């Protein structure tokens, strides 16, 4: 525990970024977590850090956050972390390589990335295969509490945008516990757009359909994955949709395209979404202000610049069931997962919560 986690956080992972640009970094991660070359994960879950949510049980809340397994290639390393659950993709239908690089940056005095990876993706048929190969080892994963959600993008000439999101209902909802409907990525002209209302209707009546038509042992929860970067006007209409047409859940939020004042890193400047630390009380507000319009009713993943027990549970406490991490593990190397749990057990038991489940929405209820 303490141990390695001083000794990724001050030796081992500087040590990796003076080495390797991000991207390469990245790689390499994906590489060695596919192999299960991790530290030892000591931790052990206690019952407090079990919720039921979204049609199963998750042993503990923290999940590893999409992007960071973009082509389904290291899902078994990551549980091997001590996730308690875990999200590939952005997946599109078809296979493409996404921007030039260089396409991800470090801002280390921030302790964000801004990345504009753009979808780079192997696409549904080379992901489908991935997945089936381990699909039986994955059902007893989601018994024993450990599911698996498949985020779904689409492809940058895509000429109709509720297509390319079928598909991938329709390929991949049979291999996923949840499928989340990214409408937020900053890096694809045009999709953001997504997050309007008829449109929004439109799009995600298409997805829940075609969804429903999947035979009921291989159907997934259906969720929205937001920026936040929304209006009021925008958040206020996402809610209003997604309790009209009973979308299972919100993922809050993904990267900003904004640039909170006081970045001070070197390429605060180049253009992507900001991840990490200066996103966190920004996805934190969107969670609230989320939960609030749904009356606290639409189950809610929140992620955004965690990297700790508090960082966790303020977003629990602001109405997330779940939380996800990706940035921090930049950082901080596979030891954060440890220690975000263990931290919030011990900031639950501080509070007065029997366990997680009593601190979801704890805020709105003071
Ligand atoms: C390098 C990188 C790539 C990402 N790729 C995706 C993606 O493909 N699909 C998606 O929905 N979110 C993607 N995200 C957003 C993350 O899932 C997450 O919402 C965001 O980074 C905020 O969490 P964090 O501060 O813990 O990193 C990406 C983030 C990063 C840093
Ligand atoms: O480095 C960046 O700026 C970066 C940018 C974007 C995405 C990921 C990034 N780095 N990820 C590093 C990482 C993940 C996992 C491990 C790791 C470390 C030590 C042992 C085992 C493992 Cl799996 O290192
Ligand atoms: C199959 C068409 C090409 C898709 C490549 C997508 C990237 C695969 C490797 C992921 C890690 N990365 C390249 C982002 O550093
Ligand atoms: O949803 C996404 C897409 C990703 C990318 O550019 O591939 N970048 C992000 O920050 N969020």
């Amino acid at each position: 525990a303490t141990g390695d986690e001083r000794f990724y956080a001050e030796h081992l992972m500087p040590t990796l970024q003076g080495l390797l640009d991000p991207e390469s970094a990245h790689r390499l991660a994906v590489r060695f977590t596919s192999l299960g070359l991790l530290p030892r994960a000591r931790f052990q879950d206690s019952d407090m850090l079990e919720v039921r949510v979204l049609g199963h049980k998750f042993r503990n809340p923290v999940g590893i956050a999409a992007g960071f397994d973009k082509h389904g290639e290291a899902v078994d390393g990551l549980y091997k972390m001590g996730f308690g659950f875990v999200e590939i993709g952005s997946v599109t239908p078809k296979p493409q390589e996404g921007n030039p690089r260089p396409r991800v940056f470090r801002l280390p005095e921030d302790q964000a990335v801004i990345n504009r990876y753009g979808f780079n993706s192997h696409g549904l048929s080379v992901v489908e295969h991935r997945l089936r190969a381990r699909q039986q080892k994955q059902a007893k994963l989601t018994e024993d509490g450990l599911p698996l959600g498949v985020n779904l993008g689409k492809n940058k000439t895509s000429v109709d945008a509720a297509e390319d999101y079928a598909e991938g209902v329709r390929v991949l909802g049979p291999l996923a516990d949840y499928l989340v409907v990214n409408v937020s990525s900053p890096n694809t002209a045009g999709l953001r757009s997504l997050q309007g209302k008829a449109e929004l209707r439109r799009l995600l009546t298409k997805v829940l359909q075609e969804r429903d038509g999947l035979r009921r042992v291989h159907r997934p929860a259906v969720l929205v994955k937001i920026a936040p970067d929304l209006t009021s006007q925008d958040k206020e209409d996402i809610a209003s949709v997604v309790k009209e047409l009973g979308i299972d859940g919100l993922i809050v939020t993904n990267t900003t395209v904004s640039r909170p004042a006081g970045l001070q890193g070197a390429l605060r400047s180049e253009t992507g979404g900001l991840s990490g630390k200066p996103l966190r009380d920004l996805s934190t507000q969107t969670i609230r202000e989320m939960y609030a319009l749904t009356q606290g009713r639409v189950p809610i993943i929140g992620v955004g610049g965690v990297s700790s027990g508090q960082d966790a549970l303020e977003k629990i406490r602001a109405g997330a069931s779940l939380v996800q991490l990706y940035t921090a593990l930049t950082f901080w190397g596979p030891p954060v997962v440890g220690k975000v749990k263990r931290e919030l057990e011990a900031l639950l038991k501080e509070q007065g919560f029997g366990g997680v489940t009593d601190a979801i929405g704890a805020d709105h209820r003071r």
